[PDB]
DNA sequence: TACGCAAGCGCTTGCGT
DNA sequence: TACGCAAGCGCTTGCGT
């Protein structure tokens, strides 16, 4: 079809080409002619042809996990802005933590020859680490590890451990000593590491968490529901709960309310994520803020670099969590004695 | 690179090709040879080359609005499943209700030669309807209109008006006569139409809604916050509120709580959407359920059809809302008198 | 000066043998 | 029988004039 433009304008296609991409000087007339032709013909230059020729698709892949989740959703939306802004195209792919699905999306991706690859898999068993190596050739950044688990990718690191510690401290310093925790999947950073951060804070305080006070969640409101229930559903119960993520949190609020418990009056709750509508939780959720966007943009950026400046060496940038005081926490019995 | 495989296997590329796509019979040996070559060479056939040749990208575009929003997010996630399932690739593009952005994404999309186009723009001013026509050649379905506003696209229709009516009725039948409403943007279906559905129900009941009782929202929790406040922040206030979408709803719950108001005890609330975690609202939100997934799959499906069976004629499928009884509504003063 | 030639990018597929 | 030839898909770009 570029032939078709060239001839309407009676110029070579080389010409048409150049004008379209201001790639060498063209006579005004000539230029106009082409534009006109382009217009009447209603010409959409083909990207695929172009890709075939220039060797890059100007599009990037996001091998995700799930996208509905607030947390995720929020990240992703960020990414897209960045893509758009630098003219990249976004291929969103959710593997649902499934190998097959993941091998599958991964192949489609290489085949479609994505310029780079954003990876948010949540859990990385060897089998998955393996597959990923098989594609080291295609540039990529993992956005969800706590530390660099490979030398063949960039990594943006969140400091989940230090956010967890921040969480516990706060409780401690607000008068708390009988706390419980609903962590996310241990096979994840946002799971394991947050918990650990939290645990250290406790040990330093000589606080011991009774196993009946620790209930695993899967980041879903239902899981928060069950844990909260199980925790309060017992003889002796904590006076404060540390909840792995804001959504499960939201789930935990629900159940407390259902047992007619008062937050923060009967139980204090501290979350983790600072999702877009945590403030609109009831009560307004006090939580730990994860810098989602910076998380997004920052990843994009490494990729671009690697992509453009043809970097070869793995890199890793850390980002920082921070406490957001809302209204789900109250003073504990030990506050005055400090 | 397919040349490279062909020669390692000492066969023509035509061969290599055929075996790769089981497109004509190949000798086992031959077949194996190729596979081997494919393997050592670590061969990823190129999709772009293939696309160039076969004339279809096997990938689809989603010109969206925003993706963080629960409502949206939920739809989209559905779409992706469908894409994956039939081997399509998903290009997610959010125009943020901005023309430029929209013209922009739209062009990138045609250029990248997407097989079909899923459109969720929210608001469709003529200027936008126009641009869309300019691409009638590329098959597409609008998933967010109340009625068919064009003859050059498929449409999946939601019955927002009948869901709105369902909303009002319920209130009416639960003893209510003093109601307020926080609708979404009138420039939208989910905005205008829901409201109207709701309004009809009232008129039939000889219920009049005092303008100070109607506050516009923008589907965001903050907007729900302000409206609820404004509504209760007045001399005379309703005993029940109809809220345009579950999120603004969640915002309205917050403010009631903040004014120390009791839901449903002091004010009843009925929402609209039945978002994934509405049940986890506090209280568990009573709302109108929109069949998001069917909404998703159903759209995909029309597209495919048009794409494969080369349909030409516009089509339109309706889908149906439905009431979900949770715990944010209470009997009104008139219940016993019916 | 301002522009055209023709080869290449990596596949697919209708004729043949 | 089981396979190869060569033209085409729609752009880009190094040499020339
Ligand atoms: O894996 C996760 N899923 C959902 N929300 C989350 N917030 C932190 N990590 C996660
Ligand atoms: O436009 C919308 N935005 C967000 N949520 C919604 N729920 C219905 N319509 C909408």
């Amino acid at each position: 079809t570029i032939k078709d433009v060239a001839k309407r304008a009676n110029v070579s296609t080389t010409t048409v080409s150049h004008v379209i991409n201001k790639t060498r000087f063209v006579a005004e007339e000539t230029r106009n002619a082409v534009w006109a032709a382009i217009k009447e013909l209603h010409y959409s230059p083909s990207a695929v042809a172009r890709s075939l020729a220039v060797n890059h698709t100007k599009s990037i892949g996001l091998l995700a996990t799930s996208s509905e989740a607030a947390y995720f959703a929020e990240i992703i939306e960020a990414v897209e802005k960045n893509c758009f802004q630098k003219g990249y195209t976004l291929i969103l792919g959710n593997a649902w933590n499934n190998l097959e699905k993941q091998r599958a999306y991964l192949s489609m991706m290489a085949q479609k020859r994505v310029d780079g690859l954003l990876v948010m898999c949540s859990e990385y068993p060897e089998p998955l680490l393996a597959m990923l190596e098989e594609y080291r050739h295609i540039p990529m950044v993992v956005m969800d590890w706590g530390e660099a688990k490979a030398d063949f990718t960039d990594a943006v690191i969140d400091n989940a451990f230090e956010g967890g510690y921040m969480a516990g401290r706060y409780l401690i310093e607000r008068g708390h000593r009988e706390i419980g925790v609903i962590p996310g999947p241990l096979e994840r950073n946002t799971g394991a590491g947050r918990l650990a951060g939290f645990m250290k804070a406790m040990e330093e305080a000589m606080i011991k968490v009774p196993e009946s006070w620790i209930v695993q969640g899967d980041f879903e409101p239902e899981s928060g529901y069950r844990a909260m229930q199980q925790i309060l559903s017992q003889p002796h119960r904590p006076t404060a709960v540390f909840c792995g993520g804001d959504i499960m949190a939201m789930g935990a609020l629900c159940a407390a309310d259902e047992m007619g418990l008062r937050v923060p009056q009967d139980v204090s709750l501290i979350g983790y994520d600072n999702v877009r509508n945590a403030r609109y939780f009831t009560p307004a959720l006090t939580t730990i803020h994860q810098p989602k966007d910076s998380l997004g943009e920052t990843a994009f950026n490494m990729l671009l670099d690697r992509i453009v400046n043809k970097r070869e060496e793995p890199q890793s940038i850390e980002v920082h969590p921070r406490l957001i005081e809302r209204r789900s926490v109250a003073d504990g019995p030990f506050r005055d004695y400090r």
